[PDB]
């Protein structure tokens, strides 16, 4: 199978309540943090990793809200390959839902030993279009829709997905720090009260592909909760 | 053919070695002169903006001279929306090396509305031997010395950034873009015929079939 | 006097329209563009410079609207002393007005003849605070407002100034290219159907101040309207 | 007193070189052995986020080792909101240098609210002999080679960049500030007694009365 970090926000039954968390190559979350999931409101998702500290943090807020923190020590040097793809993910339940991603940028860095040495990859998304190039949709994943990025389709069980094209190098061996740092709104409006969904940021190898059956709490992302 | 858009350094027998403006001919839209320094390491800083459809380049060396060139152009009506940058070269009958040190890019398209910037950056100060981040065509290579060979060490090489980037937008108030690259060319003889590039392309440009020398790679014939 | 090289926004009669000027050294726009002032509505100004072009140019623009641009060939080396300050400035005359700035951005960048040789400065306010220490604010000038700047007092002609607390280094003899760029969203609401207003973005040297009478058309940079 | 947060490189006679965090006391908080190497230039590249609340840094030299020293710590319990960020340097009794190549900071405030962020970003790559946008204290001065020398050329500098930078704010979700400078210290002698930080205070943090040798020019008193 393809190898998954991902940071996870889901409100599937499946701790019994909604919860942001960490995921490394398991759906079953290494670390999380109880998530007060506003539907309607717009959320924002601060992703955050650099090798010196070798800990993986995430901060999801509402405005005039609260604001759930995971953090997880852990060395993605040992966990991912040394070029990868990153993405975000989306599944619905039985629910009728929307899962749209507002913006969405990255910035990656590798700090060589030698001087003036940086090498880095930055991308800002704050409006998709309709033939959006420079993203690998996979699933019910659509772009254009008032200018955003609709992941799940805009609903009965979909599950989609979004990686951005150009390969990104996460760790080097000559590298002294490197680090990444992502950002993304997010806006889950249903109709139901209490629904089912569940999106989130992963990190994967560069031709990773929905797995099949990775429907509801498997994100997309993992083909079964082993 | 493939639509380019570059800005060339060449040293091919107007009579001299110039840095030129190329719009989807090997025929310099304007140039101005160059003096190569063999051996020393280059810098040329190329940019554009949408407001000002000019197109303005500067090849500098150290402790040396600075050869500009500017021209202005709507890349609008010239280039698809969609594009993917590079860097090229081609080598004479000459022994000689095509060497990029360094290579930034950033484009940016702000909307009519509040906060809407779209923007793309990257930065390699250092390549190394599985660039999968670079389309290598050619006799184009990574890794030696954490280096870009573009022409075998005649020779005619490319390497375009693998995401296609988005120049330009109907809906975009400014569009603009930046360029950066630390070359250095070496040669055992005085005067070689060389010849480096910057370059804007279709997404699927590919090294046309005779485009060697003169050509840069680029063009598949100067007529 | 100061050296004033600015971008203004005016609605004063003293063209017999709004419009957007290139103003150098004098009050008398070098060039000027037809700007249609929208009342109410949040308008952006796109204000760039490089050494290559020696080509100063703006755009201000309003959602779903126009856009009104402007430029002017000038060598600000010949202007501008090698150490200046940024800054906004605004005034109002006999109307009842506010000149309300949502954000600020600025980036110098000065690239050296050598290798790697890049100097460079960069904020961006999207946020003012009551206590924002970093802003040098003049006339009747204040923060806090909404965590906005308030540049004319929150009405009968008022005249209001906010520079940047670092001096910037905007050109020098041994840089092959310098440039710098700056961008601000306003927002001009007045009761009056059509008011006598005034904004720019003003680069002057580091000592700057209001001088005695730069009221109304003046935009408080200038003394006289010579 | 100033409140002084700072990443000290001393080689003051515990009993080795050591690259250390120090929390408002000149006794480290946290060090770690780090093998001062003359002549050559190193790189101190220092961290710091909100959300972890552990501030870090890592210190290199090419083809070399690297010392890296981390210290979890809430700084909006120890620095004011307003600050103003530096390097320092103290000499013993012996003839060497504290020579800054180049140094940039990055200061981000993120709010709860959409597209919120407040940053401020220098990056100086080359000092000249009028640095308006630098306090200068001590025996520290500019333009020397287009370089930062804080010491004398007992000797005590520092450099202050001149905006009042905003460490944190309670309305912030994520506040986070990286700061990176290469040196170099070169000495005659084999073992010299010297010291560099990055250090963080007051708007209005001044050089303390007899904060000579072991003190940084930080600290009044070690005690
Ligand atoms: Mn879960
Ligand atoms: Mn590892
Ligand atoms: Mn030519
Ligand atoms: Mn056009
Ligand atoms: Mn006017
Ligand atoms: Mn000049
Ligand atoms: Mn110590
Ligand atoms: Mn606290």
């Amino acid at each position: 199978a393809d190898t998954i970090v991902a940071v996870e926000l889901d409100t599937y039954p499946n701790p019994s309540y909604p919860h942001i968390g960490i995921d490394i190559k398991s759906v079953r979350s290494k670390k999380t943090a109880k998530w007060n999931m506003q539907n309607g409101k717009v959320g924002t998702a601060h992703i955050i990793y650099n090798s010196v500290d070798k800990r993986l943090s995430a901060v999801v807020s509402y405005p005039n809200a609260d604001s759930a923190t995971v953090s997880y020590d852990v060395d993605l040097d040992n966990v991912l390959p040394e070029w990868v793809r990153v993405g975000l993910s989306a599944s619905t339940g039985l629910y009728k839902e929307t899962n749209t991603i507002l913006s969405w940028s990255f910035t990656s860095k590798l700090k060589s030993n030698s001087t003036h040495e940086t090498n880095a990859l930055h991308f800002m998304f704050n409006q998709f279009s309709k033939d959006q190039k420079d993203l690998i949709l996979q699933g019910d994943a659509t772009t254009g829709t008032d200018g955003n990025l609709e992941l799940t389709r805009v609903q009965g069980s979909s599950v989609g997905r979004a990686l951005f094209y150009a390969p990104v190098h996460i760790w080097e061996s000559s590298a002294v720090v490197a680090s990444f740092e992502a950002t993304f709104t997010f806006l889950i409006k249903s109709p139901d009260s209490h629904p089912a969904d569940g999106i989130a940021f992963f990190i994967s190898n560069i031709d990773s592909s929905i797995p099949s059956g990775s429907t509801g709490r498997l994100l997309g992302l993992f083909p079964d909760a082993n």
